[PDB]
Formats: structure tokens, C-alpha cells, sequence
């Protein structure tokens, strides 16, 4: 058995993310860029609102686990400026060879997201925690 609390709202909707961004990470050679453009944003949509649940959480915090949040917060909006960039750069109606490594770079990007998520996860369950033992 085991007895456990969910207490942080943090870690629960970033799990979203890093799985609709996973699933475009295998399906990249499978479907075509045209069908991601709109996957990008349910996987770009997840952090955004999330985002904005730690924030609440950063003045209640102390001064050491900040530069996760509010260093994580802000870098959880590049790791899609890159992945979208690509998409209307890959898509794009390109003839050259590089339209091939166009397309496995923007996934590279992809995984950024849930990558950056994972240590966000972690990184407020230790300031949410710090809350209460401090005064």
C-alpha cells in the first residue's frame, strides 16, 4: 500500500507535457510537419499555464531554490522558440537537402521542453517544502 499526498500542483500538469511532447518525438518520422504545427501548441500550451502556478509559490520560497524557478520559468519559453522556429522553417517549401536535417532538428527541440520541465518538477518541490520549515 502506500499512503500518497498530493500537495504540489506543480509537477501535475508539467506530467501532461512531457508526454505530448513525447509522443511528437517518435511520430516525427511518421506523420508530416503539416499535422505538428498544431501539435506544438498543445505541447507549447502546457508550460505557459503551468508557468503560472509556481509563481505564486516564488514569494514563498526561499532565497536558493529561486534560481530554479525563476530561472526555469523563463528558459520554459525558449525551449519551444527553437522547436516552433523550425516548424515554419522546415515545413516550409524548401528544395535542398537541408529540408531533411530540418526536420530532425526541430524534434531535438521537441524534447527540450520536457527536459527543462523535469528538473522544474523537482526544483518547486523543494521550495514549496522550504515554506514551512522557514519562519
Amino acid at each position: 500500500a502506500n499512503l500518497d499526498r498530493t500537495d504540489d500542483l506543480v509537477y501535475l500538469n508539467v506530467m501532461e507535457l512531457v508526454r505530448a511532447v513525447l509522443e511528437l518525438k517518435n511520430e516525427l518520422s511518421q506523420l508530416p510537419p503539416e499535422g505538428y504545427v498544431v501539435v506544438v501548441k498543445n505541447v507549447g500550451l502546457t508550460l505557459r499555464k503551468l508557468i503560472g502556478s509556481v509563481d505564486d509559490l516564488l514569494p514563498s520560497l526561499p532565497s536558493s531554490s529561486r534560481t530554479e524557478i525563476e530561472g526555469t520559468q523563463k528558459l520554459l519559453n525558449k525551449d519551444l522558440a527553437e522547436l516552433i522556429n523550425k516548424m515554419r522553417l522546415a515545413q516550409q517549401n524548401a528544395v535542398t537537402s537541408l529540408s531533411e536535417e530540418a526536420k530532425r532538428q526541430m524534434l531535438t527541440a521537441s524534447h527540450t521542453l520536457a527536459v527543462d520541465a523535469k528538473n522544474l518538477l523537482d526544483a518547486v518541490d523543494q521550495a514549496k517544502v522550504l515554506a514551512n520549515l522557514a519562519h
